[PDB]
Formats: structure tokens, sequence, C-alpha cells
């Protein structure tokens, strides 16, 4: 019993982190087999960073150019190219720790696991989810460039971010594993703004599920509803509209407890309505939306 | 910018984690050189736990009846004794894998990371505080005993928790390393309660600092107050007491931050006595107690 915000463990990829230093910027880099996955910011000044040409800035830089360093041995770089906003530096050397893995890009509402690095160097592991307005909410200082996300499905590494950037709102911004960014947002210092942070409601919905098992039980109410009066008052509450597919996913859930997906989300229709009246659940006074379905059934069944 | 309840990478860690088995029961071991440390429970029937005799059930089991599996591969079992709660099983083998380490017992209020463990495999990382009646909020299920808490200083890991059980409440019971329970709960199926889950003062006000750190500071008040008047107020809301001894340990983030300690203690004491009034400090509708003044320190410094 009990309910933890759970990060996948890191060792696999405590050994896949590099250091890779451009001139006088170091951040992280990602090493799989013979390539080191970093961003391109890697080869920018902080003045460089106001309004880059990156494609210009890196005519400018050899593969001497490009430090890294796995633990305190220098790798030799003997290839480098711009994938959207990573660069891909070919070493002579294939990572003798690469795990099974993929690049997956993930959709909002995803969880996945951050290992913060600095330096090359591990420092924790927390565990976020894709906002939906592509946002992540991480705790990310200065040197923390290259960390990476990811979820772990038995023995493979599915990678799906990679940490480039903080909005001057204090939330942050990033790539898949082959450069895209999650979201409008570009490698460049300038205005970029989030849009709505939305409740990701079939994960509050899962979340609640959890409760019930874990006996936390007071919220549950007599009522139903339907999808559609439902998502009348998700959407007054800047909750994400909830689909027959959620409801689909939620099946298990409903089917281990009892409670039909619709009643859960009439007892969250009156959580919205009428607060929480200063009681928690699951040791919180928000509703959580950083578990997925799939997170609280791996939680609640004890998958490795 | 961003604050994360953090835990230390596991990957340490995971390169420890075992399989014990005695007849029925599977269970997790840490291996640490040649000695394997698992639960004493590992002997015991479902039936033998609602009053077991250890010494009596161990004269029953031979080093052969302890069933030692590292990955797939089987470790033999060269002599076991008990100390306290725990077994310590010798294997012929040395850990390859063994990190610096330490066996530490923590105090009530000290932070720990968690690795879920279930037949000697990883399956998430979490962190956890001693809470001040010896028990932890965990999140494990039927086969997570023997799962390790700890700390890691650098490239050395602290451990300083193993999981025993868990109570009729759904919180958890364990040892330090030397077999010793934190707390008066005993690893036997019986009647044992918690007493009061005190709010671990020194470590909200850290948060709290935290907070102001990364730009939450709405709740930053005109008052100051007394060690004397803050802890009347700390003891009607069930807060441990604060000690010159708490002062001192957050004097760095007073400095840091400009907000002398005793100013902190007043935004705190409006805070319990007005509540939160629905709004949010990093992310949190709660005062968060799971991070110490050294947790605030490192995830705002970067430390690897
Ligand atoms: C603060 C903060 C920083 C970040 C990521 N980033 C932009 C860097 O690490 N820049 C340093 C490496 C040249 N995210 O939040
Ligand atoms: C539920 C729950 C279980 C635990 C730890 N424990 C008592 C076990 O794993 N027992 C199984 C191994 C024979 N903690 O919470």
């Amino acid at each position: 019993s009990g309910f933890r915000k759970m990060a996948f463990p890191s060792g696999k990829v405590e050994g896949c982190m590099v250091q890779v230093t451009c001139g006088t910027t170091t951040l992280n880099g990602l090493w799989l087999d013979d390539v080191v996955y970093c961003p391109r910011h890697v080869i920018c000044t902080s003045e460089d960073m106001l309004n880059p040409n990156y494609e210009d800035l890196l005519i400018r830089k050899s593969n001497h150019n490009f430090l890294v360093q796995a633990g305190n041995v220098q790798l030799r770089v003997i290839g480098h190219s711009m994938q959207n906003c990573v660069l891909k530096l070919k070493v002579d050397t294939a990572n003798p720790k690469t795990p099974k893995y993929k690049f997956v890009r993930i959709q909002p509402g995803q969880t996945f696991s951050v290992l913060a690095c600095y330096n090359g160097s591990p420092s924790g592991v927390y565990q976020c989810a894709m906002r939906p307005n592509f946002t992540i909410k991480g705790s990310f200082l200065n040197g923390s460039c290259g960390s990476v996300g990811f979820n772990i499905d038995y023995d493979c590494v599915s990678f799906c971010y990679m940490h480039h950037m903080e909005l001057p709102t204090g939330v942050h911004a990033g790539t898949d594993l082959e450069g895209n960014f999650y979201g409008p947002f570009v490698d460049r210092q300038t205005a970029q703004a989030a849009g709505t942070d939305t409740t990701i409601t079939v994960n509050v919905l899962a979340w609640l599920y959890a409760a019930v098992i874990n006996g936390d039980r007071w919220f549950l109410n007599r009522f139903t509803t339907t999808l559609n009066d439902f998502n009348l008052v998700a959407m007054k509450y800047n909750y994400e509209p909830l689909t027959q597919d959620h409801v689909d996913i939620l099946g298990p859930l409903s089917a281990q407890t009892g409670i039909a997906v619709l009643d859960m989300c009439a007892s969250l229709k009156e959580l919205l309505q009428n607060g929480m009246n200063g009681r928690t659940i699951l040791g919180s006074a928000l509703l959580e939306d950083e578990f997925t379905p799939f997170d609280v059934v791996r939680q609640c069944s004890g998958v490795t």
C-alpha cells in the first residue's frame, strides 16, 4: 500500500551521461552506441543565444572543438552533424553500457523520468509530465542542458526528452532525441510564453483510482455523469476534455475497483465544484495529474 | 529554476539488489562485498508472522535453504547469521558492483531515497522522510521486503533503511542495516499503531526558502516571531518544536535569501493560522516537509 511519485530506476541512463564542452559552454550529452547526442546550444555563447544562426555558428566548429568526457576519460570525436535542435557527435568508441533503447516522441499528458545532470554527472531523478502546453515543470539549473527524460519497459529505455531551456516563467522546454522541440518553442533567448497549463483529466482520474485502491475513499460520491456533462465542468476548470479513448484506457482501473469511469468523473466533478474542504487524497491537497493510467497500474501491480 | 521531489540516482544501489528465497518466501536482499543483507522475515510463513520465534525458526535453516539470485545467476551461501532483525548471508563472491558505502542510522526528519524492488529487480525510485513517529510513507507491495533507503555523498552510498513491513494503517516500518527497527516496531503481524505523525518544521522552513529562491514569494509577510512564540503555534498544529540547532542549520538559506529564519517562522505561523486560501507553493496546496535544509541547498546548487 501507499502511492508515491515514482521515477524509473536511473542506472541504465546514468551509464549514458557524458560531459560535452564547446569553447566555454559545458553541458550534458547522451552516449548511445558511438553517438553522443546534445543540444545544439553547446555551440552558443550566452550572447549568441539572443539570435543564433546555428548553421553559421557550426561552420566555425570542427570535431576537435567538441570535448566529450565520459567519467574522467576523453572520447575522440570523428564526426558531427546537426539534426533539428540536437548535435550528433560520432565518437570512435561504442558506449559499452548502452542499454536497449528507442527514441519516442510522447504526447501531452505522458509522464517520464528525468535524470538531472551537471558536467555529465547525475544529480537526481524525478518524475515529470509533458504538460498540455508542451512545457514540463522540471528542476534544472545552468549546466543541466542535455539532461534526458525516459521511460523503461523492462530492459528497454525509451528516450523521450532532452532538456534545452527555461522560459522566463521558469517552466522548461526541450526536444525529442531527433531534436524536435515539444510545442512551439525555439532554442533562442527570446519572448516565449507558454499557453494554458490545463489539468490532464485522464491522469487525475487514474490517481483517484490509485487513491481508492490505497484506501483513500472519502471523495467517492453517490453521483454519475456523462462525458458531455463532465466536459462542460472540465472546460470551466481548465481540465483537458475527456474522450472515449481516455474512458477505454481507464477500463482496467474501473474493473479492479468496480467504480465505473463516469462515476469517478462525477466524484471529480464534485471535487472541482466543492474543493477538498481542507482534506487530502494520497497526501495531496490538490488533484495530482502526473500519473498516467499506465503508471497507476504499474505502481499498484509492482512491475520491474 | 523549479523545485522537484528528487531522489538520488539509483544506479549504485540497483547494482546491489538480489532475490532471496527461503522455502516459499521470496523478497529482496542487499549484496555488499560478500554479504547479502535481508529481513529475517525471509524465514517465516505468513502463519509464522503472527508470533514468530526467529531463533527457533532459524535452527531449521541451513546455508543451502537460502536461495540468493543476482540477475539470473545463483550465489553460493557459505554462512548465515542473524543480527537484530536482519540476516547476513555470507556468499562466496564479492559483489563486483559494490559501491563505496556506509551504514547510517538516521534521525526523524531526515530524508532518503527508496529503490522499490520485487524479486531482486528494481521497479522505481522515490524520496521519503523518516517521520517523527519513525514510520515512513512508502509505496510497497508484497515482495518489496528488503528494498533499501539510502543517501549518496558524491560516490559513497549511505544505507539508512531496509523495508520490513506495513502497519494496518498502510504506513511502513523498517530497520537500519544493523537490523534495528526505527521506532518501537517489531517484525510480527500484531497490533502496532503509529504515534502522532507531526510535521517536520525545519523541513517546511527549508522548503519555504526553496520557494522564495524559485520565485514563489506570495506568503512572505511583514511579521517576525521568536522561537518560543512560534513553538506555541507549532505545538497547536502538531508541528515539531523548532530548536536553535534547526535555526543554525537554516543559516545558509537565510543568508542566500536575506530572510531571517524567525521572519520565515512568522510567515509559516500565518500560513498555519490562515491556510493557503486556495493558493499553491511550488505546486503544492499543503506545506511540504520531506525536504531537509541540506536537500534544498543540494537541489538549488546542482550537487552531483
Ligand atoms: C536555469 C536553467 C538552465 C537550463 C538549461 N540551460 C539553458 C543551460 O543549462 N545553459 C548552460 C549550459 C549553458 N534550464 O534551466
Ligand atoms: C503490502 C506490503 C508488504 C510489505 C513488505 N512485506 C511484509 C512483504 O513484502 N512480504 C512478502 C515477502 C513476504 N510492505 O507493504
